[PDB]
């Protein structure tokens, strides 16, 4: 029993992580075979940061520009290229420590680990969901870029974020290992905005049912809703509509607590209207949309 | 910026992970040097848990009574011997991946990573405080005892807590990595229940300071107060004495961010007379107590 934000183990990961510096400027690198992927911002200078030319910048470069260190062993970079907004750093060695992996593109309302790392040297782990407006709530400091997120699936890592900037909302904002990012947000030093947030409705129920796993039923109540009205009043408190594929994805959820889909859908829109009063649902005092079907039932599978 | 409970990076401990089997009790031990280290419980049968004589069991136990697996290769079990509530159990084979490392025993109100695990494998990773009543908020299922609590200075692991069991109320008792409990807790199955807890205060206000380094800064107010009359509100509110010493470790973020420790005193006595009237803080609308001062200056140094 218990109910805790977890985040994958990162040892695999770890291995991984390198420090690349260009000029003045140090930041981490993943390093998967003989590829070492960073943010392509590593070539930029202060004087070109509001619209830096990347193809140009990086043109003017050369392979010894580029100083790779995996712990204190220097790596001879002997290829480099763009891909979107990372860099691919070809060494001349391939990584003793790497992983059976994937890159893979998460969906707003999915969750991923993050090990945050500065100058190739991990520092935590934690996890992290990508809001529905592609921001992440994460903690990122000044040397933190090339930090990644991912998810593990038996022994395969998924890698799915790399960290490129911090918005004036102190939320974060980055690229899949392709380098595209996710939203619209640009590897430059503005200023910049991210569209309206909303809250995670199935993952809200998810957390419900892990309540319910856990012990917490105050909640529940004998009403039941219909899809529609429920999604009547989840629009009102800037809630993400709630589809049948939504429902279908908390069956098992519903199976191991006999209480139907439709029912939490009617303690939601009761706690939506009224609030807790003071009580507490796992500890929060707040309703949690970090976490996902599948978080809750890798967590509290058999109670 | 940003703040999130945050876990040190896991791959020293996972390194560390084996799986060990006595009779139909699979568990988890933790394996340093040509030692592996796991729950005396171990070698209990049902029919000998309400009051096990654990030196009979065990006088009782052979070497090849012992199985142990570190990924698929099985380790030859060379010497037994009990230390307090736990099984040491001398291998064959030293292990290669053995980090520097200490057998540390915290302090209630501080905190530690959680390496959760099932049959030697890491599942997940998360943080955890030592409650002042000598519990801790985890996630654990059957199979996840010998699971290990520690954290990481430099590159020296120092582990703090092996996990044996659940309380009744949902929280988990275990012992320090010499076998002894934290708590009144003893490893056999019954029914037995925490002292009543308090609130963290100098953690509170750790987390405040993090709160106004990272911008929210709505609760700070002109008053100030005296340590005294502070602590009459503290005792009201079941909060723990707030003494100089802690206003000494919390003198490197009020220097920090300019206000003084017994400014943000009042602070916290208003949020804890009125409530936050619908504000949050860092995220909650629960004064959060389980981030030390070091943990804030470990996350949040240099804004
Ligand atoms: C990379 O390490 C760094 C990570 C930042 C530092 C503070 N928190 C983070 O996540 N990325 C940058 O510094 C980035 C560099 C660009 C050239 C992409 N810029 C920003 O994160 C912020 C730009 C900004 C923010 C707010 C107002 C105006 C500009
Ligand atoms: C070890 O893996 C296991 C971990 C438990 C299982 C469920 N959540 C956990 O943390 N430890 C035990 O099962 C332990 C065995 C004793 C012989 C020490 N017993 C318990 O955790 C609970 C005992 C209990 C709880 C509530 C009411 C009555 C008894």
């Amino acid at each position: 029993s218990g109910f805790r934000k977890m985040a994958f183990p990162s040892g695999k990961v770890e291995g991984c992580m390198v420090q690349v510096t260009c000029g003045t400027t140090t930041l981490n690198g993943l390093w998967l075979d003989d590829v070492v992927y960073c943010p392509r911002h590593v070539i930029c200078t202060s004087e070109d940061m509001l619209n830096p030319n990347y193809e140009d910048l990086l043109i003017r470069k050369s392979n010894h520009n580029f100083l790779v260190q995996a712990g204190n062993v220097q790596l001879r970079v002997i290829g480099h290229s763009m891909q979107n907004c990372v860099l691919k750093l070809k060494v001349d060695t391939a990584n003793p420590k790497t992983p059976k992996y994937k890159f893979v593109r998460i969906q707003p309302g999915q969750t991923f680990s993050v090990l945050a790392c500065y100058n190739g040297s991990p520092s935590g782990v934690y996890q992290c969901a990508m809001r529905p407006n592609f921001t992440i709530k994460g903690s990122f400091l000044n040397g933190s870029c090339g930090s990644v997120g991912f998810n593990i699936d038996y022994d395969c890592v998924s890698f799915c974020y790399m960290h490129h900037m911090e918005l004036p909302t102190g939320v974060h904002a980055g690229t899949d290992l392709e380098g595209n990012f996710y939203g619209p947000f640009v590897d430059r030093q503005t200023a910049q905005a991210a569209g309206t947030d909303t809250t995670i409705t199935v993952n809200v129920l998810a957390w419900l049912y892990a309540a319910v796993i856990n012990g917490d039923r105050w909640f529940l109540n004998r009403f039941t809703t219909t899809l529609n009205d429920f999604n009547l009043v989840a629009m009102k408190y800037n809630y993400e509509p709630l589809t049948q594929d939504h429902v279908d994805i908390l069956g098992p959820l519903s199976a191991q607590t006999g209480i139907a889909v439709l029912d939490m859908c009617a303690s939601l829109k009761e706690l939506l209207q009224n609030g807790m009063n003071g009580r507490t649902i796992l500890g929060s005092a707040l309703l949690e949309d970090e976490f996902t079907p599948f978080d809750v039932v890798r967590q509290c599978s058999g109670v």
